[PDB]
């Protein structure tokens, strides 16, 4: 169902050297991953801790770190010269003892990596909060040509059925300028798992049912992302009814390119996007892959704390495949 | 779903409950009262010319044999409902302006129900939402300790039967309207035979993240539970936490509610709306239109384009919230 949908992506990664970071060394959780990673010669992972204590931790889960480099921020030797990139790229936010102090921690330390080119994307997460890996990520790497923030989609799967759904972690309250972008970037994310974007701005009502600020916010924000993207096939203000079922599409709203055959559900706000991923998985019976971020210059992703094993190699896959 | 209206139907059924249905030429209300007062369910009203009516059902193959007919410009007691909607709109309507108002369905419908001859008013087949709620308000108001209405939604697939909190109404309700929109949700519950168990909705559990939008939710919770002590919900769940009990304890544990939520009060218009919708189109789940909640007499809201079954069981919930 979604297994079959992670195969299209390992598809695309595999054989191509990529490197992944994973700043929790000594969570097994990440152990097991990367060494079957590696293993496998899935991608090339790297992980950060001390060599011996990961080493020793390594052997009592019965693992060995076949192709797996690791980095302790107590001694790689780059440190000096990542500590002035960062200061750089702190623009005078960091004086050196700061810069120095700062990248000792492992998620910094990765993100410097990935940001130098040592690595290609990173994946934290199985022991930190949502916030202790974007932070850096925003400091450090930040957001492509025209993004000016992330977005937290997931990926709904059940059966042939695969959606995107948009911005239920990141952005608490949207405006019409974030939304339209959560769409563009979204519906960009969604064609890394083969899927044709058909983008459905969500609300309360279908294009005029109620006027009121929240829903011209997206009204305006379907302008926005129509100027801005021309050739994408997205409507806006629409109920879930009519972007998920054709009777009601051409009923509350005919003449729209969407048809109730939306792939892609932009939500207007975190409390809808949050609530309703997870409806759709508990009570729609769809499985729901993790948060999954969107716009950065390079690929950084959030797993969740008390995550799966198995978990931990899906991100990697997923992360991978947004460097290619 | 349908076994849960034969609960409401044993209720209604045989109590002579009188329920008016301004809009006396759409077909969808003809059909349903012609059959509810063929099977001697509820006593309907219909509003309208009688002439009129009475040639549209035959068109339709109907009859109207317990139906009453009422038409605003020969009831014998519009003057006194004239007089009663200026005393009632304190001065902010003339005497020629009532009279005028008096002449609408909705509004002639609304007054007998606000003087007793009839018990519970149903229309929107052929008006917009705004346009039923609004006479409901100025007329009819809000009970004793309630500020405002919601629109609740009865979700049920197979054995699962959910309240889902004003996903229809209200569209950003603050921290003393959730509280409100829980107390009544709980008390619509109970007319379903629904054992209430709240959980006030948002993106956080008890404390994950700390915004102005948990601590509307949160405190929400303590208004709420100060208000009604009895009532068994606590607050600031996420979907998780309130559906699944692997998740409850986890999240957050020593919380009244266990992961076996019944009724879901959604933050706001734009998360309850999408939430009710997700729940039915994805999740496969029947959801009863919107069902108002707190006023003084009985009124509801049909979905224009809406189904002759739906009117009918539309009428079945309005005569159990006059019961």
């Amino acid at each position: 169902g979604m297994a079959d949908l992670f195969s299209t992506v390992q598809e695309k990664v595999a054989g191509k050297d990529v490197k992944i970071v994973f700043p929790e060394g000594l969570d097994e959780r990440i152990l097991e991953a990367v060494s079957k990673l590696a293993g496998n010669k899935v991608l090339n992972p790297i992980v950060i801790g001390n060599e011996n204590e990961i080493q020793a931790k390594a052997k009592e889960l019965n693992l060995t770190l076949g192709g797996v480099k690791i980095y302790d921020p107590h001694t790689y030797e780059g440190m000096e010269d990542l500590v002035q990139a960062f200061v750089e790229r702190r623009k005078g936010k960091a004086t050196e003892e700061q810069a120095r102090k700062a990248l000792l921690d492992e998620n910094y330390f990765g993100t410097m990596l990935v940001y130098k080119g040592l690595a290609d994307g990173l994946v934290s997460g199985a022991a930190h909060s949502t916030a202790d890996t974007v932070r850096p990520a925003l400091q450090i790497i930040k957001t492509k040509e025209g993004v000016k923030k992330t977005s937290g989609v997931f990926i709904m799967a059940r059966g042939e059925e695969q959606y995107v759904f948009a911005d239920c972690a990141i952005n608490i309250a949207p405006d019409s300028q974030d939304l339209a972008e959560i769409a563009i970037e979204s519906a960009n994310t969604a064609k890394m798992f083969d899927i044709e974007p058909r983008v459905a701005m969500l609300s309360f009502s279908t294009k005029g049912s109620a006027k009121s600020d929240e829903t011209e916010k997206v009204a305006d924000a379907v302008k926005i992302a129509k100027e801005k993207a021309p050739e994408l096939t997205l409507d806006g203000e629409f109920q879930f009814d009519a972007a998920f079922v054709p009777s009601v599409a051409e009923k509350k709203a005919p003449d729209s390119e969407i048809k109730g055959d939306a792939n892609v559900f932009v939500f207007p706000s975190l409390e809808a996007g949050n609530i309703g991923y997870k409806i759709a998985q508990r009570l729609g019976n769809f499985e729901a892959v993790g948060p999954i971020l969107q716009g950065l210059n390079m690929p950084v992703n959030d797993l969740s704390r008390g995550c799966n094993a198995e978990d931990v190699y899906n991100l990697a896959l997923i992360t991978a495949a947004q460097a290619l």
